[PDB]
């Protein structure tokens, strides 16, 4: 990071006794030792070069012994080997103060640092509005060792030469001009593409074996970065007193989970704005029959009435387990807080109490409007967040850990608000959800004493490492989460409602898209739909609602485009120069394929 | 200033490895080497405590390698020599950056220098709010030599024990407790009251008394309480009246009492008639329905023009032409001047530009001193006949010697005796002073909140501002006589005054136009305002206003005084109704000259 000198290439415009120059020099108590565009005009670039070429690392400002208005409220920086090619690399702003800043700028792309030998340095706003803009001392830090500036200006060098290398073999393969350019790619041997690619590029010189070809596709999943790319909603009727008696009651705040190997839904718990529920209902996909398990469990030993409590299912185990109950002063007692934690088989219809009271066992305290995930591989039931219920300050459980092969409690993070280096914050209201795919427990949203958290950071099971991704959707009063492993993707639903989804690999959010406030939702991603249920309308104050909605995703099934393509194929096969013409249909079907293996999107025509 | 060793006093509280200490120790690379406090609550604090006692003027806050969360948004600093009681210093928020800050704490009282022994830091606002608190590193630099701490907490004990000495020696003469109590300020040779006021109380302690506080109320030393201290009143003249018109111009001679209007534009076409409206005849009578034919101007809106009283003489320069019209020929920077005396017109100059004055101008600003008979002209966009808009800077032109000078061309740099170019400011001429404020304005559609003021002699530009914003059509004037500058703005009626004493700026009166024209009198107060179109292009208001500020006098004050002590006088017909008086007619004094505030009992 040592210095790398400079000198004033060019400059836009300047005033008098303002002179450029006046920038190679870090005198802050001289006003006049300052550069001073001629106006505030966005036409007001400044162009330093430096002596040899180097990776600056950071860009070091000084300002005068006191606040002026001229400094840089706003500005950008542009870096190129070329006075011409200039790219940004910060766009930041300086201080009114005093303080020598020293601001960090871009070099590095795609974890590859890139050189520069001219820096652009353009002022967007001074602090004073209706004043020019003014530096006053700029110094320039960075690897000007020409042993690590010649390495990487080589290999970008060489990364466009292939960039090039590759239009111009897609360019020929378009054209099909002479296959002998191949033979001329291949004595570098680094033109070639994927293999998978070039088997569609092989059965293109057959035409309807390639279809063997796409259901490989199909098999490693492929297109699903495409389907990723690209609802219906639809409000169940039950199947046939009996028109509130064969379904759940009116409820809000209640908890139920999809089994997606059965195909089945469950339905625990709720309160209805009068009286907490403790009535357990199951449903069935197949149909639009209700049944009802048992209108009281807490008589067959099972959980009592309780609300905004939570439940989760494993699959393998067919397991269901639930903890939690939110209550009041009026009830809360030394007996009332007690972390009950109960265990459910579906199979043999047997509810036991699994734990009386986890905080004995070391477990969380009493925890409500917390969150809860059991992983498919070791059946561990973590629980994270939610307000511990006590008769102060606020509380927030840390992230715990159970073991069903055990039954044993651990304490895997605490709530910790110091943001160290593995450091999770304890919330309520949040949406937590154990990606199996990647083994990491994803968490957004909260509220930590209604300050509206809006980090979001996944966490490692087994490598017990958590990583901050955003220290993010719209947030709302109640929002719901539902996870896709397959397609790697988070949907969620904001209540009193918006639909936002993203992918892990990308890391972007958007939105995609009844109203219902503290609802309950659920998705199973074989079948692909969400089902919402119950939740609070939100003119008295208090109301209740029985919604039985359903969402269907938009995106279209892998067996759809393995249908649409075979269409596409029988299509030119029943008409069956030429090659050319066929080449229409095999690029057109390379598209489906994820651009990481494709080839390039852009023609040579098209750039001329 | 040099470093000043600390060590740790106190801490709030404290979450897990990250002990207070850690602060003591600059190391970005160890993200442990900080403190943090257990939560984010009001009550969470740290205190650093110095070797020995010093005057502390800079506080250096230390950063992450990177940009932290937990970094303090927001923050504030108090100072004390006993953690019990600590007065604030500094009140700001760090950046979220990795680059080490430094911070001037406010520890200067006038010019005095206020020592400290105990450091408080108590951060208010994380950049994550639900975050708790965390500092890294905090260095104090300032003066620790004793030579210099010493003499200034003997100055500020001295200073603790001549107010507490004052405030008992108030409460003795308040209650009479004994009349050797004098011998105690004679220990100290201060006394609570100034010569005068010691003077008025021994008299008093009323036929004769009543001239000694009238003397000083002629002195005009009760101009601050008279500030310290709406009526609007629409008036008609007595076929001969004005006619509806906007962006006119209008002066006020306060000896001559009478209003001279001239210009306007009434949507149809421009105006150049001359009226000489006379108050106390309530007459608005006509000088002329065209200037031209006297040797004046032509018929045009949207220009400036001072009053001489001394000279009686109108100066007019600057006038605005409509971009179809705009020729280079016809663009010339016209300079008239009238004689009311003569009711004669002269051609100053056709062109001022060539003369070396500035180029034809609209929106711009002037102002006279009779002292020295010089001109002042600033401000203004340069018309052009059909780029970046250029804004004519300050000039001077010689009444006289009939001369044009520059004296501070346009400068937006910000350098240390320039001045900004703007239009539509108010610039205004204090004669007692012999300077010019400038307020306001806006440049290249960017609003100018700035105020500063010029000598006009010493040539030196003193910068006041870097709470009126955004505020159109704003006319503003100066009254030397009562110190203040008052306002009235209006759409793209709000009203404000400023004590330029105490640099002050006072709401007061919290019909709807703009482009109107507001003349104010200092002799009189009676303030006129005029014009001024408000919808439809060619509605305008003409309505002729004779606005007033509703506040004591100086008159009215002796007048209340006087009556205040007759009646005291006639209930004379215990004696500490008399003090009583005495102590409330001191109220009107400044707060200079007056007494301490409050009572010994009142503190007990």
């Amino acid at each position: 990071c040592r210095l790398l000198p400079y000198a004033l290439h060019k400059w836009s415009s300047f005033s008098s006794t303002y002179l450029p120059e006046n920038i190679l020099v870090d005198k802050p108590n001289d006003q006049s030792s300052r550069w001073s565009s001629e106006s505030n005009y966005p036409p007001q670039y400044l162009i330093l070069k430096l002596e040899r070429p180097a990776i600056v690392q950071n860009i070091t400002f000084g300002k005068y012994e006191k606040t002026h208005v001229c400094n840089l409220k706003k500005f950008k920086v542009f870096g190129g080997m070329n006075e011409e090619n200039m790219t940004e690399l910060l766009s930041s702003g300086l201080k009114n103060d005093y303080n020598k800043e020293t601001f960090t700028l871009k070099h590095k792309i795609d974890e590859q640092m890139f050189p520069c030998r001219f820096i652009k340095i353009v002022p967007l706003l001074s602090w004073g509005p209706s004043f020019n803009f003014s530096i006053w001392y700029v110094e320039l830090s960075g690897i000007d060792d020409p042993d690590i500036v010649q390495p990487c200006l080589n290999w970008y060098s060489k990364y466009r030469e292939q960039e090039a290398i590759r239009l111009c073999l897609k360019h020929f393969r378009q054209h099909n001009y002479t296959e002998a350019f191949e033979s001329l790619q291949k004595k570098t041997k680094i033109a070639l593409e994927h293999p998978m690619l070039t088997d569609i590029h092989d059965k293109l010189v057959d035409f309807d074996a390639c279809e063997e070809l796409i259901e490989k596709a199909v098999n490693d999943g492929l297109f699903n970065q495409y389907i990723s790319q690209q609802p219906r909603w639809s409000q169940i009727i039950p199947k046939s007193g009996d028109g509130e008696d064969n379904r759940p009651g009116m409820r809000g705040g209640h908890q139920m989970v999809i089994d997606v190997q059965t195909e089945t839904v469950y339905l625990f718990g709720g309160w209805d704005g009068t009286q907490d529920l403790a009535d357990f209902w199951a449903y069935s996909v197949k149909e639009n029959q209700w049944t009802c398990i048992s209108r009281d469990t807490e008589k067959e030993n099972g959980p009592s009435a309780r609300s905004c409590h939570k439940m989760c299912i494993d699959i393998q185990r067919r397991q269901i387990y639930t903890l939690g109950r939110y209550l009041d002063s009026s009830v809360r007692n030394s007996k009332s807080l007690k972390s009950d934690f109960y265990r459910y088989d579906i199979d043999t219809n047997t509810w036991m109490l699994l734990s009386e009271d986890t905080a004995a066992d070391g477990g969380p305290k009493l925890v409500f409007d917390h969150q809860m995930c059991m992983d498919s591989e070791k059946h561990m039931i973590y629980t994270f967040g939610g307000r511990i219920l006590t008769c102060s300050e606020p509380q927030f459980s840390g992230l715990f850990a159970f073991n069903c092969q055990c039954q044993t409690w651990k304490l895997l993070r605490e709530d910790s608000c110091n943001a160290g280096p593995e450091d999770i914050q304890s919330r309520i209201g949040h949406c937590m959800l154990f990606h199996s795919k990647n083994r990491c427990l994803y968490v957004f949203g909260g509220q930590r004493s209604k300050t509206y958290l809006n980090d979001f950071f996944s966490y490692d099971v087994d490598s017990d490492h958590v990583d901050i991704i955003s220290d993010v959707p719209m947030t709302g009063f109640t929002q719901r989460a539902t996870i896709d492993p397959e397609l790697n993707e988070i949907h969620v639903l904001s209540g009193l409602n918006s639909f936002w989804i993203y992918d892990i690999v990308r890391n972007s959010w958007s939105c995609v898209y009844c109203p219902r406030f503290a609802h309950q939702l659920v998705y199973d991603e074989l079948h692909k739909v969400h089902y919402l249920f119950g939740g609070n309308p939100g003119c008295s104050p208090k109301m209740r609602l029985d919604d039985f909605w359903s969402l269907k995703l938009c995106r279209p099934s892998k067996d759809y485009l393995l249908r649409h393509c075979k269409y596409l194929i029988r299509k030119h096969r029943f008409e069956e120069h030429t090659y050319a013409q066929r080449t229409q249909l095999f690029d057109t079907l390379v598209n489906f394929f994820p651009d990481s293996m494709t080839p390039p999107k852009g023609n040579l025509v098209d750039l001329i």
